[PDB]
């Protein structure tokens, strides 16, 4: 019976992305080969099975640096990080395989399924 | 030209609320008279002009406790905190004034405007 604010969640996410852009309250650096990306652990956990599994463990909860698998493409990771914070996925025929493999590694099942649909439709 | 995931933002918010429910990565306690509420500063900043103005200031960025104005009703605050994390506002004729006044204090203009519409429609 509560009143629904249909833009609230999108507004929240946009504002979280603004905070990331200003490095406000970011609490982890994700290192991917020669590149690094700062983020909020909460958003990573909300969007990725890998990050959820890492930070839910009290043993790893306070890590400030995560080194991703050396074989992960920083491009693929960047695309997915921007998706996490925007709901918009930049899939193209020139990056689909990198994005899909990265999404498998990050355990983002719905994104992987969408990548498969992209392949089917191309 | 990016692919839009129309449920992603809502899913993120739901997951953030799940993290709050488990006290995972919460980083502030909001004290409101005799009650206390834990939350994520990022979500508070995303949803409230008061919290945004507080935590954007490097002087207050690292506060772990915020004591709200003693005149603020903990009920009104609780209702609004749950709105922040759910997009659903529990307005009723028995709580409208408390919620509205609290939303004014928290600088949640759209919620205040909605409270005014509620009054107009009642
Ligand atoms: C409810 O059963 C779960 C929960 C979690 C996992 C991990 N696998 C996974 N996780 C994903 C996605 C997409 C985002 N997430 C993160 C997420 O759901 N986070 C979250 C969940 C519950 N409460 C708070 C939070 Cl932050 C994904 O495709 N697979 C699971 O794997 C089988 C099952
Ligand atoms: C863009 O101009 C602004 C930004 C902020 C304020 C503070 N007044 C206010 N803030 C509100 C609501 C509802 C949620 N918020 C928080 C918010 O917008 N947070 C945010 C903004 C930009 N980047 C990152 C973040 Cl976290 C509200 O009704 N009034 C402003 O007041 C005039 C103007």
């Amino acid at each position: 019976s509560q009143i629904q604010f249909t833009r609230h969640a999108s507004d929240v996410l946009l504002n979280l992305n603004r905070l990331r852009s200003r490095d406000i309250l970011t609490d982890v650096v994700i290192v991917v080969s020669r590149e690094q990306f700062r983020a909020h652990k909460t958003v990573l956990m909300a969007c990725s099975g890998l990050f959820y599994s890492i930070f839910t463990d009290q043993l790893k909860r306070n890590l400030s640096v995560i080194n991703l698998d050396p074989e992960i493409n920083p491009e693929g990771f960047n695309i997915l990080l921007d998706f996490m914070y925007t709901s918009r996925l930049n899939l193209r025929e020139g990056n689909i395989m990198a994005v899909m493999a990265t999404a498998m590694y990050l355990q983002m099942e719905h994104v992987v399924d969408t990548c498969r649909k992209f392949i089917k439709a191309s």
